[PDB]
């Protein structure tokens, strides 16, 4: 029961910044060969430069396009022989009050945040089942469990991701594959930075620890779940929120 | 503190059979003017015949079509003056293991089971907010909370529905509108009633009460939530499962 | 229906607030209601309040041994087997864990948790005889989310939920359901006193933007006690205005 | 964000066998000075023998007696300077149908499984607050969350432990102390049981120990008031 990921191959979607970036760095530093994705060639290049010291690399992935995720995964499998760890972190927000919410704001969220996970998870499955080993780790927000005004779309997608994960866990468990979610609370990121103070102050006041978390806190939890230390943990949602929600 | 729905107007989607039919009958018997929907003209006619004794009616609704949900709700508002209660029960299944699930099986579930609720809930909102009164009640399987092999799609949609509901509850609560889910467990429906007896016993064994529930049990819970007896209940998931899951 | 005609109900802690509303509501629905208080004076007041519905007040100090058991035996002999038990009796003894007295821990566990063990056990034999048993435990939102200064109260209320789930699994084959109702911010005398500016901090946590009423809890209990909830067991029904959405 | 516990002092109650034993071994191997407890002298001796290679030791702790928990913790604090990690694992079962359950079966469970945690957690608190650092980790069974026939007493105690932990987490969090629970499912100590899991097998005591090490470490500094389920998918909250 070590966290040595030497010889493992990991795919981290949405690895250009914040939580995704920390996850990729952490798995790479633990010994995994890491492929991190971004939606742009500049994002991918940055990931490649950042992961270079650990032999990791950046790749372009537009989750909306058909057959792109599938090709990427096939390429990884062919080049490296297997995919051991999939971290689904790619996601966007399109916040609006339901009263004002556009159809496209709903649809884009469901496609980018939820369908993307269906596609990636399905694609890695054949290989993982054949090897009788795997980790799928989905990054889902606290908002998925408690709901949030202005985020009926984002919350629905993140909650759906949890329902998806539990169902997948039941399908693939007999082959030793675990499927879990990590639920960040208020983590210091671009999204939390753009917040006004009463909102920020209101958020920190809800936490037991009295502070925002760090992207590294999420990465730490992902490493734990990706490792042999979590081989009997599946279908779970691990909340990393400083005590803002205690289910 | 009564369950007298005299003077209330209710829309129940998917009211042709089973749970939806029982819900419509129950709200109607409690005094509500009930509009129940089906996907076909024959379904709608059958609903009309069934609800005739209570002054209810059947209408055609194909949730996949744009502007149909919206037009129906507008028509109800104009004909009957307001919409007090929305029960989102329309849903389908397209079961498969993730490893062979077709893209269309994913997409159709998300459209029919989840996007339909976005559309209907958005559409009734203007009227409910003006009235400073309302009930939205979403029927969400237990599978949404615990997951189910073969149903990554259905589970994702039903779990998403819960996240949606919690978020909506937070948006509309200041206007006195409540938004809740009812989560059926193993209920006797077309899809279960005709299962082999040995297989039925495997479901009933999981319950504390030792039996499949009845569609009427779900209807009873919906009536409670729709009434003045539940005016301080919002953002909740009421599990009606005979003890097969105790969250 | 929610017609409880012919049913016998015991409601512990029925003098005031939530418990009083529960007793009145079950009684008005047709049940023969026995409501409890810790003193004969309390019991007399309950008797006066329930008189028009044929209800009565009785004394129950949970701290005393054999009192719960004797009361239930007396009810069984005098009126008949119990159909409905509502465990509402409870106290608070708030303190920071750092300075919490042993007695503050022990008294909470005795009054709020062991009382439920004792009452639930005592009604069980008779209720198994009946067609449609109901045990309904009043827990607090604090049992599910925790609360600073209430490690004791929270532990007892959370324990009550674990107890209920386990009991539900034992007694279901006899048609008995066991459920909890979890009040959030319900207006009491002590919250009613708070400054208006202070009331706002509580209401801001709710989706509905207001405190609830004791009657809201009573309404939920009536639902669960009735034939309308025959397939609901081992559940915690949160009546909190959206302050917590599990 | 390492799992190096060098320089840390840990108290693990109920460390004689199974889960408790694995926890103590694991924290010790990670570098902590570990004190493990048992209710009997034979249990304490066995712990001492097992932890000897890591400089750990066994101590007798009868949670039912007053002032014993408190004295033990004070002794540890005086000898080692601080207590960094408390793992509350001590517990018993007294299973019976509620119909048959004796008052003593209820009372014993509440005393040994729940009050013991109140006492231990209270006792370590002053020191942890002074250090502005700590970990309290409570071992609570899946039965606390889902309930179990024959175990109204055990389930009530284990569920109560979770409520306690959440409340404590809210009180002590401003000082950087985290309070969490680990909920084991079916851990080895058959097909009808394994069929209830997604993984199709019983777990190992080491799986629980692995989760406790994670929570005890710097890798879990932003995790508090949580219940981490290690059940192979038997329950997915």
């Amino acid at each position: 029961s070590t966290q040595d990921l030497s010889g493992k191959i990991a795919l981290v979607t949405g690895a250009s910044r914040g939580i995704g970036a920390a996850i990729a760095d952490t798995l790479a530093a633990a010994g995994a060969k890491v492929i991190g994705t971004a939606t742009s060639e500049s994002g991918a290049a940055a990931i490649s430069e950042r992961l270079a010291q650990w032999g990791g690399e950046g790749r372009v992935l537009n989750s909306a396009e058909p057959e792109t995720v599938e090709n990427l995964i096939a390429d990884i499998e062919k080049t490296f022989g297997k995919l051991d760890i999939l971290v689904n972190n790619a996601g966007i927000t399109r916040d609006n009050l339901l009263m004002r919410m556009k159809e496209e704001e709903w649809d884009d969220i469901m496609q980018v945040n939820l369908k993307s996970v269906f596609r990636a998870s399905k694609a890695v499955l054949r290989g993982m089942m054949k090897q009788r080993a795997g980790r799928i780790i989905n990054i889902t927000s606290v908002v998925g469990v408690m709901g949030n005004a202005g985020q009926t779309n984002y919350a629905a997608a993140k909650a759906g991701l949890i329902g998806f994960s539990k169902s997948m866990a039941r399908e693939v468990g007999s082959r030793g594959i675990t499927v879990n979610c990590v639920a960040p609370g208020f983590i210091d990121t671009d999204m939390t930075r753009a917040l006004p103070e009463e909102t920020r102050q209101t958020f920190t006041a809800q936490t037991a620890l009295g502070r925002f978390g760090d992207a590294q806190d999420i990465a730490d939890a992902v490493l734990f779940l990706a490792s042999d230390q979590a081989k009997y943990i599946t279908g779970q949602t691990l909340h990393v929120n400083g005590g803002m929600l205690m289910p």
